[PDB]
C-alpha cells in the first residue's frame, strides 16, 4: 500500500516552502526591465509570474520538472492496455515532482472514476442549453456550476487557516478533474444527457478510456483511439503560466475563488479565437488543400500550394509558433504514435500533414517572414482526431479543455500551499506614458 | 438630435490611435524594473497594463479622465427625479472622455431600456439553478450564457477587419449593460423568473431606476433608494485595471472572447473572497461591534473594541488604502448622500459607521501597522443597502457586479479599437529564480 496522491504531495510541500523562503530573501534582487513595449504589448516577454510544473526549454521544448516529452513517454505508467502515457500520471508528475509507480497510478485512476458523477442540477442546466450555444461556452458554464460542490468555498466560509488552504483546493481539483470528462461528453452528446450523465464507469480502467466510453467510443475496437486520447490529454496538460487559460485560472484563483470557478475562467479564455482554435484552423487548411490538390499528389503540388498561400499574404497554420530549432516535441510525439498505426498512415489526410511537415519548413525559411518554420502540436492533432471519426472541428477545443485542466489545477494547489497573494498589477493610461 | 454614444466614440477614436502611435515610437523606453518581489508577489507594483478610463491620484483618489468624484457629482447628468449622478453618464464619460448632455443621456437610457430583454433559454437556465448555488456563480454563469447573442463572436467567425473589431465589441457591451440588471434581479428573485424575466421597462426612466423596479423597489416611495443605487453604481464602475474583475475581463477579452465571456471571467474573479466580500465583511463587523458595545457606550468603548480587534491580529475592515492620504472620495460621496437624508441618519447602524469613521483613523494611526488608516467606500456601502431593506449580505456582490460592468467593458472597447494584443506574460519556476 504505497503513498496515495495527497500523501505524496504532503511529503514534497516542506521542501517547496523552504525553497520559497530562500527565494523570498532575495525579494529585492532585480531580474528584468519593464519597457513601454511591455505595457502596450500584453506583457510580452515580461517575466512576472510563477509556474512550477513546466518550463519551456529553448532547445528541448516544454519540460515537466526537467523531463522532456520523450523522458515522460518512457518513464510514465501506461494503461491496462495500450502503449501511451496516462494523463493521470502526468498529473501526478506535475503535482509532486515525481514519477508514480504503476500501482500508485491505478489507485489514482480508481478515485477519479469513483468521483466522476454529477449532481442532478448540472444535468438540468445542460439540458437548458440551446443547440446554437457554442460548445466552449457550454463547458465553461457547466464547470463553474459545479462550484455548488466546492469544499474550498465552504471551508473558507466556515473559517480556515491559510496553512490549510491547499487541502480543500486539492480535493476540489481532483473532483473537477474526475467530472470534467463527463461534462465534456455531455457537450458532445446533447440528446443523451440523462444517460451519459449517469452512466456508470469501469472503476478499474483509466481516465482517458472512460472519457472515450462516455463519448460512445469504448471497448477493444477503439484501443488505438484510447491511446491517442491518452497521449493528447497528457501532451496538452501544461505549457507554462503565460497562456491565457493558465493565467486566467491562476488570476481568478488568486482572489480565492474555488477551482471550479477558477478553471471556468481558464475555459472562457480557451474559448477565445486567439487561444483555442489552432487545431481547427489547421484541419480546415489541410482539407482545403486536399480539395484543391487532389488525393494523389506530388511533392511539387504541395510545395507550390504553400508558395501560393504565402504570396497571397496568408499564414501556414500550425507552423512557427515556437523558438525551437526543430519541431515541437509534442508534434513529434503525435507523429511517433502515427508511425506505429498502419490505418492512420494509410489516411490521405494524414499523409498530407506528414508531407507538409517535410516540405513547408524549407518554404517558410526561404520566404523568410516567420522567425521559426517548424511544426507545433496543432499541425497534427486535428487530423488524428479526424481519422478516428471526430469530424466536427467545433468540438476540438472541448477536448483541449479537458486536457488543460491538469496543469492549471496543479498550479492552483501550489499557489495555495505557498500562500501566493492576489494577482494585482498596476495600470497606467496612454497619457501617463509621456 | 445630438450625437449618440457610438458616434461620440467614433469621433475620439482617431486622436487615441494617434496618441497610441506616439507612445509606440517610444516602445524601447525603460519605465521600471522587475524584481523577485514582483514575480512571487502577484505582480504587486509592477506597471504593466494599460487602462484608459481611470487613474488613481495619490491625493485626490480615483479619477475619470482627470475628473474627481466631486467633479463628476457636479458635472454629470441626473435622472428625471433625484439628486445623484447617473451611471449611464459615468459610462459615457469613461468611454468618450467627455461629459454628455442631459439630452444625450436620456437617449442612451432609452436604448438601455429597449435592449434589456432576454432570450427564453437564459430564463430556462436560471430556472435550473438550485437554491443553494451562490448568487455570484448564478450571475457569472448567466452572463456567459448570453454569448449566444454575441455580435462579436459571429462577426469574427464570418471574417472581420481588425480595425473594425471595436464596433461589434461596442454593440455587445451595450447589450450586456442593458441586460445585466435584469439578470441580477433574477438572481435576487428566483421565485419570480416568469414576471421579472419578461417585464417591460419604462423607457423614459434611467438604468438604476429600472434595476430598482426589477428588484421590486420601483415607484415614488423608493426615490431615495433610486438615488443610492445610482450613486453606488456610478462610484463602483471603474478603479484602474489591476483589480481582479477588471484584469480578468481584459485578459480573457485579449484572446478575442466576446464581452459576455470576458465579463463572466471578471465576475468569477469578483466572486473571490479577496475581491468582492469587503462590503459584507464591514457590515458583519459593525453589527458585531454594535452587539458587543451595547445600548450605552462612549467613545472609549468603541476605541477599546478597535484595540481588541487589532491586538487579536485582525484588520478593521473598510479602513486602510494602499496609497491614498485621506478618506476615499467614494466614501465621502456616500456620507454626503446620507447627511441629506433624515431617515438614514435615524438608523442606529449608520450612526455607528459614522462614529467609527471619526474614531478609528486615530486608533489605527497610533497602532501604526495599517498603511493609510482612512475609510474606503466599503465602510459605508453595505450599511446603506441594509437601511433600504437589502438585509442578506450574500447578494451585495451582485450589485457590485452590475456596477463593475461599466469600466471593464469600456476598456474592452478601447482594447479592440487600438488593436491591443493577447495578454501573455512570461512565467518562471522557483528553481529558475536561483
Amino acid at each position: 500500500a504505497e503513498p496515495d496522491l495527497k500523501t505524496a504531495l504532503k511529503a514534497v510541500i516542506p521542501a517547496k516552502r523552504e525553497l520559497f523562503k530562500q527565494v523570498k530573501e532575495r525579494s529585492d534582487e532585480v531580474i528584468g526591465e519593464v519597457k513601454v513595449a511591455n505595457v502596450i504589448g500584453g506583457m510580452r516577454g515580461l517575466k512576472s509570474m510563477l509556474w512550477e510544473g513546466s518550463v519551456l526549454d529553448p532547445e528541448e521544448g516544454i519540460r515537466f520538472h526537467g523531463k522532456t516529452i520523450k523522458d515522460c513517454q518512457k518513464e510514465l505508467p501506461k494503461g491496462t492496455s495500450g502503449t501511451e502515457m496516462l494523463p493521470e500520471a502526468m498529473f501526478w508528475l506535475l503535482l509532486t515532482g515525481q514519477v508514480p509507480s504503476t500501482n500508485q497510478v491505478r489507485a489514482f485512476s480508481r478515485e477519479l472514476a469513483e468521483q466522476s458523477h454529477l449532481p442532478q442540477h448540472i444535468l438540468d442546466l445542460i439540458k437548458s442549453f440551446p443547440r446554437s450555444m457554442h460548445p466552449m461556452t457550454q463547458l465553461s458554464i457547466a464547470v463553474a456550476a459545479l462550484n455548488t460542490e466546492s469544499k474550498f468555498a465552504k471551508a473558507y466560509e466556515k473559517g480556515l487557516s491559510k496553512a490549510d488552504y491547499w487541502e480543500p483546493t486539492f480535493d476540489d481539483s481532483i473532483s473537477l478533474l474526475a467530472k470534467i470528462p463527463r461534462v465534456a461528453a455531455l457537450v458532445f452528446r446533447p440528446d443523451e444527457v440523462d444517460q451519459v450523465g449517469t452512466q456508470a464507469l469501469d472503476a478499474s480502467q483509466d481516465w482517458s478510456y472512460n472519457f472515450a466510453e462516455l463519448l460512445g467510443k469504448g471497448g477493444k475496437e477503439n484501443q488505438d483511439f484510447h491511446d491517442l486520447l491518452r497521449l493528447y490529454l497528457a501532451l496538452h496538460g501544461d505549457h507554462e503560466g503565460g497562456n491565457v487559460s493558465a493565467h486566467a485560472t491562476h488570476l481568478v484563483g488568486s482572489a480565492l475563488s474555488d477551482p471550479f470557478l477558477s478553471y471556468s475562467a481558464g475555459l472562457l479564455g480557451l474559448a477565445g479565437p486567439l487561444h483555442g482554435l489552432a487545431a481547427q484552423e489547421v484541419l480546415r487548411w489541410i482539407l482545403a488543400m486536399q480539395d484543391k490538390i487532389g488525393t494523389k499528389f506530388t511533392d511539387d503540388d504541395v510545395r507550390n500550394y504553400l508558395w501560393d498561400t504565402l504570396k497571397s499574404g496568408r499564414v501556414v497554420p500550425g507552423y512557427g509558433h515556437g523558438v525551437l530549432r526543430k519541431p515541437d516535441p509534442r508534434f513529434q510525439a503525435l507523429m511517433d504514435f502515427a508511425a506505429t498505426r498502419p490505418d492512420v498512415l494509410a489516411n490521405p489526410v494524414f499523409q498530407l500533414v506528414k508531407k507538409n511537415s517535410e516540405i513547408a519548413p524549407a518554404v517558410l525559411t526561404e520566404h523568410g517572414k516567420t522567425k521559426n518554420p517548424h511544426p507545433n502540436v496543432d499541425a497534427a492533432s486535428g487530423v488524428l482526431f479526424y481519422h478516428y471519426g471526430f469530424q466536427q472541428p467545433l468540438y476540438y477545443t472541448v477536448t483541449f479543455g479537458v486536457s488543460r485542466a491538469l496543469g492549471p489545477l496543479v498550479q492552483l494547489i501550489w499557489d495555495r500551499a505557498l500562500g501566493l497573494p492576489i494577482e494585482r498589477p498596476k495600470s497606467i493610461n496612454l497619457l501617463g506614458l509621456k
